[PDB]
């Protein structure tokens, strides 16, 4: 109901792709595949001990969508989980197409309360190709 303070997301690229596909590589849960048509959804919940979140992201030989939104819940844990296709929701990235396959994509966004991000990683528009994207999240202070 009450109207929340939102600021803007920093969103930055960084050409060491390889290296990037490399480290994170060394989580399996790090890596996911997103099917044809399909999307995927990253819930990532704000921590008590946090003010911002980060995210990076990467794939192989196709981009794939990629938006954030913020959804006003209070979660019992902290713990990421991954979902494939009453709560508010603002948006904080609108879902764009990314082409994270050439660079590695980054941003961060400051808290603007308790809630639960969602990453979305959309590939709705993709008639035959699945994607692996290579993630990582965390919280800073």
């Amino acid at each position: 109901e009450s109207l929340p303070v939102i600021a803007a997301p920093s969103m930055w690229t960084r050409p060491q792709i390889k290296d990037f596909k490399e480290k994170i590589q060394q989580d399996a849960d790090s890596v996911i595949t997103v099917g044809r048509g399909e999307v995927v959804t990253v819930r990532v919940p704000t921590h008590e001990e946090g003010s911002y979140l980060f995210w990076e992201f990467a794939t192989d030989n196709y981009d794939i969508g990629f938006g954030v939104y913020f959804e006003w819940t209070d979660s019992p844990n902290t713990a990421v989980s991954v979902h494939v296709s009453k709560p508010l929701l603002d948006e904080i990235v609108p879902v764009y197409r990314r082409d994270c396959h050439e660079e590695v994509y980054a941003g961060s966004h400051q808290y603007p309360g308790r809630g639960v991000y969602l990453l979305k990683f959309d590939n709705s528009y993709s008639l035959w190709r699945s994607k692996s994207v290579y993630y990582r999240v965390y919280y800073t202070r």
